[PDB]
């Protein structure tokens, strides 16, 4: 049965991992896992977002397709991060390696790019040109991805030790000063090198930032990685108190101030989407709050964050001539930007490792569950976020710590 009353103490610590879909009842539960990543890492068209990249026929490394019907496919490095960690927790080498390869060689920005704010940051898309060879559409960083990308080799590092193609302890090493160099401000992880003031509320996992902490060898750095972690969660909580009850009715939003103030309206130019919008960015914060309270431990903050939201979506989908619930909301209400999807079942159901509520969660957990594993056009975000969310699910996202 679903454990309704979370323990403060985190995985982290205890060693003590939730198997969600077990306490669901649910059966074949590795089997799902396995396949789930076998087919999003197969060669099958069809699941499939693990790709080769080849140039005059010599293989190359491989990337994850942001595959887009609406603008041409290109390649990004949230993707490519969160495949990496996919990886990692399965303990698959080959596709972690060449993954990680590909980015180091074609995403990474040089270390003396002729903006200081750009050396060593991630290019946050790439695309294949019309000869088939690869290139940077924007050198502008999506640091989450750099996130991911340090949080997934430090396991590697963990799981593999350093001494094959990568040391991987030391790339870790280097993203993380990226990071801290180049993606924060005022230790809150940053939007934008370029805009001031702002964050990305769904960039927030608090645990990662705790296990940096326990993975860095100097004190000074160890200290530093902690108040990231203690400041995210404040960010949080204090982004969940703004958006309580009217006006915003209980979600989250795509973009907020650094006091967790969601932004309004428009802020700068080539700006996606209302600041105040759940969105998709924001679709992952109950998600992380979920991760954060399974990996670090449950406090009233998380239960209450995601009970809140979660109720508010029951409510939407029974307020929905389609009964569901959808993609994008704007001050409690729907944008008809289409009926959730997978990916969106898949953050909602790792968010149940907050809640408190078994209803919910039966709701929640079995309409994730019963899906089928993301097809077609708009597989690359629902896919990514359904393989993190089996894995999540299933007791397999497991922090490895590295020994000193």
């Amino acid at each position: 049965a679903f454990n309704n009353n979370p323990s403060s103490v985190g995985a982290y610590s205890s060693g003590t991992y939730r198997n969600l879909a077990q306490e669901m009842g649910k059966t074949n539960i590795q089997q799902k896992v396995n396949s789930t990543f076998d087919n999003m890492f197969g060669y099958n068209n069809t699941q499939q977002l693990y790709y080769p990249y080849t140039e005059n026929g010599v293989y190359k490394a491989h990337y994850i397709k942001a595959i887009n019907p609406d603008e041409g496919d290109d390649i990004r490095t949230e993707g490519q991060s969160w495949g990496m960690t996919a990886a990692v927790m399965l303990n698959k080498q080959e596709e972690f390696d060449n993954l990680w390869r590909f980015a180091k060689a074609y995403q990474k920005n040089p270390d003396n790019h002729p903006d200081a704010k750009k050396q060593g940051v991630y290019a946050w898309k790439l695309k294949l040109n019309q000869n088939g060879f690869v290139y940077k559409v924007d050198e502008g960083p999506a640091p989450n991805g750099e996130e991911y990308f340090a949080f997934a080799l430090l396991n590697a590092s963990a799981r593999w030790g350093n001494s094959g193609e990568f040391n991987y302890y030391n790339d870790a090493i280097t993203m993380l000063n990226t990071i801290k160099n180049k993606l924060m401000e005022n230790q809150i992880i940053r939007f934008s090198p370029y805009i001031d003031n702002l964050t990305d509320p769904s960039y927030h996992i608090p645990a990662f930032y705790d296990y940096f902490a326990n993975n860095v060898t100097n004190q000074a750095d160890k200290n530093y990685w902690r108040q990231v972690a203690t400041k995210s969660r404040t960010l949080l909580k204090n982004h969940f108190t703004k958006v309580s009850g009217s006006p915003h009715w209980n979600l989250p939003t795509f973009l907020s101030r650094l006091d967790g103030s969601p932004v309004i309206g428009y802020i700068f130019n080539g700006q996606a989407n209302p600041g105040q919008w759940y969105e998709f960015d924001a679709w992952r914060v109950i998600m992380n709050v979920g991760l954060d309270a399974h990996l670090m431990g449950a406090q009233a903050w998380h239960k209450s964050a995601v009970n809140k939201a979660l109720g508010f979506l029951s409510y939407a989908k029974t307020n929905n001539s389609k009964n569901c619930y959808e993609q994008v909301y704007s001050y409690g209400g729907a944008q008809n930007r289409g009926c959730a999807g997978e990916g969106q079942k898949a953050a909602n159901a790792v968010a149940l490792l907050a809640s408190t509520n078994a209803g919910q969660a039966n709701e929640f957990f079995n309409e994730f569950w019963s899906l089928s594993q993301p097809t077609g056009d708009y597989r690359y975000y629902n896919g990514s976020l359904y393989m993190l969310a089996m894995l999540h699910v299933s007791g397999n996202f497991k922090f490895y710590n590295n020994t000193f």
